């Protein structure tokens, strides 16, 4: 079984009764990068050997996905991207959608035709010709009522190529437009066809993992940071799925239903801060939380001020006086208050107890508008294209 993080090692070492998740994800990878993340999700098992997420990976050719390890070959489905499925700019384009539908129908459905998931978690790299093509397709499919469940999109944002940047901005804008119509039509308390979009930023993630784990001078120079980022983003998502179902508190208990609400109704951009706390003092607490939010794996200059829901939990040792202390409680609240004043929006924050000696603070903000990464990314795009044409003598 996949033990992608120290947290996953700790919960499975100390609790062998982890047999359910809060929300039944149907995981679909679409790009190469999406297929990597999807392959990690497929690796997860319960305490009993059973697999957590029924998952698929998608591309055009067999050759793509040849190195996947947890997604079996049948679940490896193969057939610019949003030109193949269009009825006009392609003859027998419905042949592609029918194959998409049938494959989706067989993985995510009973023998008696029952959908075995609550929400589709769709992973794709934005910017890449394939990923941004795929993301544009997903959006259109939602508009056509293709999926029998809401979708959550997990998207990574590129850097370094002005053409990938252009592609990513086009998708983000299409996503923004969709969210705008949806937020107008649905109403605050209704489940949304697009449950959320969760953004990861390549240049942000590369900074974190390359500014660390090289404490001497040498960066090992062969470790693909992406693989490191995949581990971190996917484990965090699996973790927030498992914790509410498997851990409770003698104080404020965060339930699966709270998570479901948080993940399904806000309908817009969502982010997560994962902060481990080993030093039990106020300053280290405040600092790790702020780091997790502003310089973590899910950071993208998010518009926290615009959040409509929050949630989270501190997974803390039983009988640690620091996490029974009202000064600590007030410090978490006050730190989160700097992103979005919590008085103004729905949500709660639990303190589930686990059987280990450190704490992990998970902070979630949902229903935000466009990550300001859109702006810095448009700025870099221009700089890059400028220097591309510049010096060209």
């Amino acid at each position: 079984m996949l033990l992608n993080s120290n947290e996953l090692e700790h919960i499975h070492s100390t609790n062998h009764s982890v047999n359910d998740i809060s929300i039944r994800w149907g995981v679909i990878g679409a790009g190469q990068k999406g297929n990597k993340e999807a392959d990690l999700f497929a690796g997860y098992k319960f305490s009993n050997g059973t697999t957590c997420y029924p998952t698929l990976a998608v591309n055009f050719a067999e050759s793509d996905m040849m190195h996947l390890q947890n997604i079996i070959k049948e679940d490896r489905i193969h057939f610019v991207v949003t030109d193949l499925f269009d009825p006009e700019t392609n003859p027998n384009a419905n042949g592609y959608l029918d194959k998409l539908a049938q494959e989706l129908g067989r993985k995510f459905t009973n023998e008696e035709g029952e959908v075995i998931v609550d929400q589709f978690l769709i992973c794709l790299g934005a910017g890449g010709g394939v990923g941004t093509g795929w993301g544009s397709l997903v959006l259109q499919l939602i508009r056509e009522q293709f999926f029998p469940c809401p979708v959550s999109m997990l998207i990574s944002l590129p850097s370094g190529d002005p053409d990938e940047i252009n592609n990513a901005l086009v998708l983000l804008s299409e996503i923004d437009e969709f969210m705008r119509e949806q937020d107008r039509l649905f109403g605050n308390s209704d489940i949304k066809p697009l449950a959320n979009v969760i953004v990861n930023d390549n240049t942000q993630m590369q900074r974190i993992i390359e500014s660390q784990k090289g404490t001497k001078d040498l960066k090992n120079r062969y470790v693909n940071w992406k693989e490191v980022a995949n581990d971190n983003v996917v484990s965090t998502l699996h973790e927030i799925n498992i914790i509410p179902e498997n851990y409770g508190s003698d104080n404020v208990t965060y339930d699966p239903s709270d998570l479901i609400k948080l993940l399904s109704i806000p309908g817009r951009f969502l982010t997560i801060g994962k902060a481990r706390i080993a030093k039990f003092d106020l300053h280290s607490l405040e600092n790790s939380i702020k780091r997790s939010l502003d310089e973590g794996f899910f950071s993208a200059e998010h518009q926290f001020e615009t959040a409509t829901m929050y949630g989270g939990f501190v997974l803390r040792p039983s009988n640690a006086d620091f996490f029974k202390d009202v000064n600590t409680e007030n410090r978490i609240r006050n730190t989160l208050g700097e992103y979005k004043r919590l008085d103004e929006i729905a949500g709660k924050f639990g303190d589930p107890i686990w059987d280990n000696e450190y704490a992990v603070c998970y902070t979630i903000f949902a229903g935000m508008t466009m990550p300001k990464r859109y702006i810095s990314l448009a700025r870099e795009g221009k700089e890059l294209a400028e220097k591309q044409e510049q010096l060209r003598a």
